[PDB]
């Protein structure tokens, strides 16, 4: 499991958001097990979670995620 | 499971969002396993959740992503 | 799991956000286990939960993310 | 696992937050166990909780993060 | 599990932020058994978690983490 980036080297890039709630829940990332015997889970890179979500411009420079995700028997 | 990214080098990429949600239950990424043996699960590159989800140029740059997800038995 | 970044080397990247929110829950990353035996989790990367929530820019630079996760028996 | 990051070397990066809760509850990054017998869990980056929560410019510099999170048996 | 981090070398990197919360509750990073057995818990890199989160340029820098988490029966 290997992951490589390599970077070499008016508005740009400018977000503006008014959000407004009254009554927000959010979970962003989760694993539940109930009564269970095996959970492999593996989340990888950017997760943006909202009642208002805003993600601009999240790779510009080179991303790399690499995931192996299980068991073996 | 390798992943290589590689980058080698008047309104641009401007957002604006206006939310108004009374209210918000928001999930995200999530795995739930009840009375469940085996699971396996990879979640990779990005996820945006909202009620109001902007993604706005995620990958300019090079992205790479590889998963090898399961289970050898 | 191996992972390698490298870098080599009017506005820009600029960010407006507003929130009013009356009641907010947010959770984040969670791993819950009830009764379970095994489980295994791996988050990576960038996670950004919010009522409100706004990425920007979050890989200019090279990223790299390796995850192996899981189990042997 | 091993990560290994290099780097080599008008408003920019400039954020403005405002915000307004009257109730707020935040998790971040929580494991819960009740009961179980074996849980592995690792969370790695930057993970950014919150009612409002904004990341800007995470990894402009290169990143790695490298994960094995597991059991052998 | 070994990581490596190298650097070699108007307005940026300013933020504001104002906030009025009435109540907050903040969890941060927490682990929580209760009557189990083994719970193995690893967390990485920044985690900035409250009722309003910022983080800006969080890694301009090089920045590694590794981790291994994880048991051998």
């Amino acid at each position: 499991v290997v992951a490589a980036a390599e970077k070499t080297k008016t508005k740009e890039g400018v977000l503006y958001v008014g959000s407004k709630t009254k009554e927000g829940v959010v979970h962003g990332v989760a694993t539940v097990a109930e009564k269970t015997k095996e959970q492999v889970t593996n989340v990888g890179g950017a997760v943006v979670t909202g009642v208002t979500a805003v993600a601009q411009k999240t790779v510009e420079g080179a991303g790399s995620i690499a995931a192996a995700t299980g068991f073996v028997k």
